[PDB]
């Protein structure tokens, strides 16, 4: 069984366009990958935050994925500070980075020193679990090839103990884009709210974000995104949160306009968003939710442990016991 | 009673001039002073070395300061990477420090980056025992002064909960001096090995090397630093081995020659190496010093695993609990 290894700024909400192109996918491959769902608190610092509002979207982004359908039993989802050995792997493959190396990473009061030495850090967080898949995108890329090129000089230059990873998503989720400017993705971070929906939108407020979304005028409900990308779109949204297949829909809806459509989409956004934030809340605000990352976290030291001593044994740290 | 916290490289063997100005000082302040002692092996790699030869030269570095009388029931003395705090700390310290100050300190197949980010690692060494002194020389003052602005930055942006240290050394020792050229200190990398006396020299060698000083061909015994520097140096060993006052030793040896007080002191160091050498050889080949370290490790813990709380607290890392 391979190990997949995702780290997840608690910065902001997941959009539900990042639940259908990511976070779904991720209750069924955790059947079949063992799966490390990281909360990088400690990346989360070196950018600026809120020391009041840092610790509550940590909280914020477990139940988020805990409501998604991730499964304690099944992943490990914790939180980075609460395993020490990230900021210790982190240290040992500093130690081999080349400045010009972290240097051009970032190409790809003053400057604050987390900007530019988080890159070690980011592989230490993947490689302790011997990580083998990292679902990510295109901007991670820099990122990834340093974690292999650390791997690399580390299996070299002391005993071979790390397990390079490649950048694997299982099964991909489907495009939704920016409901009033289909072609581009949808970000958390859009000035543009209506072009969002976030999984902590008021419901009706995602509803009046449905309706509101940039299509033709009428048209049918035909899978056209070259052509009729707005209305293709919405049909995405439909299908990844229904999982009916998009033949199927436009199926259903031969012969109906956007005007029955949206309206039938715009009440199954309702709909999710309902069955989902009373996940959220009755994760977010119980007892359990304590419970919960504490055998997170306990599961990722026991595993990250070893691998950090297999590396100080590695370099010459400590003391041999 | 404040505390005193020296970080210690375990790169190299120290010098009898590093007993006589430091180490024996110290066996005295630890009753005075809540001295922390610290081999630092994360420290130590961001230099080359060798894996096998570096978790070696840390017990060395531990017994040659078990061996000079520090007492593990009166300072703490523990190798740093067996204390997470350490790097965790560092990290926090390093998101709030600038590109540009870790730059600085550089002037006072790559660039190992370890050597431009080990500074704000070095303050979090000291800030996790609320340090108030670290005693250290000239070329420390650039770091010294960025863990007073790190401490300033963490307490004014988050809770106030760091210690700034100043440097300080309770009782400074005698300037002990190259013994082929007086007018310089005595390095332990010296490229001239007649230079300097090291504590795990086979003592006849450091015999012959009391004989070998450059001093004047005769004269009396009598300390002049300014115009017989030669033989002043010898004096300030003589002293410092025996704690003989400078005077009296001139007194002991008036109407000597060089060649008569030579030859006592070289039996002093050679007596002196082999009362230290036997206790180091039955610190570094014993199970004692394992239970020690250990020992060592685990009140250091105790204590910067508190400062380390209350840092992830006010920055907003971790949970609640």
């Amino acid at each position: 069984m391979e190990t997949l290894f995702s780290g997840i700024q608690p910065s902001g909400i997941p959009t539900i366009g990042n639940y259908i192109g990511a976070l779904k996918q991720f209750v069924d491959v955790q059947n079949d990958y063992d799966c490390y769902f990281c909360i990088v608190d400690q990346h989360a610092i070196t950018m600026p935050q809120d020391r009041l509002k840092l610790r509550k979207q940590t909280r914020q982004l477990a139940a988020i994925y805990l409501a998604s359908g991730i499964d304690p039993d099944k992943a490990t989802l914790f939180i980075q500070s609460e395993v020490p050995a990230h900021v210790q792997a982190g240290w040992m493959l500093t130690t081999i980075a080349s400045v010009g190396e972290l240097e051009r990473m970032t190409q790809y009061e003053g400057i604050p020193a987390g900007l530019l030495t988080y890159p070690p850090l980011m592989a230490a967080d993947i490689v302790l679990y011997n990580t083998n898949i990292v679902p990510v995108g295109d901007d991670q890329k820099q990122h990834i090839e340093l974690t292999r090129n650390l791997v690399d000089r580390f299996n070299s230059r002391y005993n071979d103990v790390l397990v390079k990873p490649e950048i694997r998503m299982p099964k991909v989720g489907g495009r939704v884009m920016s409901l009033q400017d289909p072609t581009r993705k949808m970000s958390k971070s859009d000035d543009n709210a209506k072009n969002f929906i976030s999984l902590l939108d008021e419901p009706n407020v995602a509803a009046k974000k449905i309706k509101s979304a940039v299509t033709d005028s009428d048209g049918i409900i035909k899978f056209d995104r070259d052509n009729k990308p707005g209305i293709t779109n919405l049909i995405s949204i439909y299908a990844g949160l229904t999982d009916m297949p998009i033949k199927d829909i436009e199926a259903k809806y031969e012969g109906e306009g956007y005007g029955k459509f949206k309206g039938d989409l715009a009440e199954i956004v309702k709909a999710f968003l309902v069955e989902f934030q009373e996940k959220y809340e009755s994760f977010y605000n119980s007892d359990k939710l304590d419970d919960i990352l504490d055998q997170g976290r306990d599961k990722a030291h026991k595993v990250s442990f070893k691998t950090v001593k297999k590396m100080e044994k590695a370099m010459g740290l400590g003391r041999k016991r």
